[PDB]
Parts: C-alpha cells; sequence; structure tokens
C-alpha cells in the first residue's frame, strides 16, 4: 500500500472510533496484527483479541481531531485528540501497515496526564 | 532502565543536537542501535554509522523545544521543534536494558518546516 492509502486507513480508523464501531475497527487490522495501548502494557495479538479489546467502544459516540499526521514508508505517525462525553485525550499514535494495506501494528502513547476537561 | 531515565536521555540527546555534539549523541546510542530519519529512508545501523550520520551537526548551533513527551515502558514518544526555519517533529526512541538508545525513528517532511 502507499502512504496515501495508509493515511486514508488512519482516517477510517478514527471514523470508526468516533462512531463506536469495533467490528469496523477490527476489520482494518491484519489477522496477526498487534495493538499496544498504552505502550508499556501487554500487547494484544491477533484480530480476535483486538476485536475484544475494542469491544467497549460499542455504541459510543465520540469525536476525533487530527492535529498532524505523517505517512512515511509503511508507517503513519499521528498526533490527535479523542473527545468522549466529558474528557479530551491527547494522543501520539504510530501504525504500521502490511503489503495489503491492513494495519500490522498500532502503538498509542498517552497517560491520564494527557486527559483534560 | 526506567521511563524517567529514558526521558532524561531524550533531554540529553536534544541538547547534544542543539550544541552540535555528534560524538556525544553517538555515545547515547547502543552499539547495534538503529536510526531511521526520516522514517521511510534507509536505516542507519550500528553506532559507527550513526556517528557518521550525525557528523554534519559538529559545532552547529540549533534550538530544540519539547512540546510533549511520553515515557512509557522502554519507549519515549516526543513531539518537538528544531530551529530561520523551524521543524515540528514526532519522534520515537526505544531503550535497551542498560538505558542506551536501541532505536530512533523521526516522522517529519519538508511540509513540517515553517519560517
Ligand atoms: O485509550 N483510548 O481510548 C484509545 C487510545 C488510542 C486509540 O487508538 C483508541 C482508543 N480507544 O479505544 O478509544
Ligand atoms: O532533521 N534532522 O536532521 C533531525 C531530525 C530528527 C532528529 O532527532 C535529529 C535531526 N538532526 O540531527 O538534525
Amino acid at each position: 500500500s502507499t502512504p496515501q492509502d495508509n493515511a486514508n486507513t488512519v482516517h477510517r480508523y478514527l471514523e470508526f472510533v468516533a462512531k463506536g464501531q469495533p467490528d469496523e475497527i477490527a476489520a482494518l487490522y491484519a489477522d496477526d496484527a498487534t495493538v499496544e495501548n498504552p505502550v508499556g502494557s501487554e500487547v494484544h495479538i491477533g484480530r480476535q483479541a483486538i476485536r475484544g479489546f475494542y469491544g467497549n467502544l460499542e455504541n459510543v459516540q465520540s469525536r476525533t481531531e487530527v492535529k498532524t499526521l505523517r505517512a512515511l514508508g509503511h508507517e503513519v505517525a499521528f498526533y490527535w485528540t479523542l473527545s468522549i462525553g466529558g474528557m479530551t485525550m491527547d494522543i501520539i499514535s504510530v501504525m504500521t501497515f502490511n503489503d495489503d494495506g491492513r494495519i500490522k501494528s498500532m502503538k498509542a502513547y498517552w497517560t491520564p496526564e494527557n486527559i483534560t476537561q
């Protein structure tokens, strides 16, 4: 996939997050993808584990905003906000992508000190 | 190493960059570290190659400023500016058990350069 494709995929990830659609999120990930959210916690491996992880977003209506996004090589680094309610999280994320454009890995860098309001 | 010590290493690195100290930069990296700057370009592998990469900073004076830094596990993600021009960069470093930098990746393009 191209960097443009991967940027597009990030935008659809953020769409499905904002809509509370874990099935649509999980479908963006590769069968053997990894999710580390937050970085430092035990990695979730494979689509089944990833779908379970995202299950709590079911039927949650949130908003997202991309502050900056850099799609380079097979990777996308993006700095973005997630607003639920409420509370606004300030997140640095990195995703990497397989040859078929599905997400191979995601890492999210934030703590409660990046949550406001 | 602890996240607090890795955060410290990032601060040391950014000052060695600001001051133009490539040998001191190289010393912060592990002997088999990797540098990918920018992401998408050929990786620089091993401290000797990394020292050569940074060689253009020798005695070059710049300014660096951290916007936000998150030290988590054995990683640090940081959003920062390098300054004429100013570059806003997203960087990720990972660290070995002994606190040396195992890997660095820098995410920026000329679109992130403003007057
Ligand atoms: O912690 N979080 O809420 C979070 C952080 C980064 C993400 O890519 C997604 C989520 N989420 O599950 O909504
Ligand atoms: O733009 N650059 O060359 C750059 C980007 C990220 C860095 O951590 C350091 C440098 N530098 O040594 O100047």
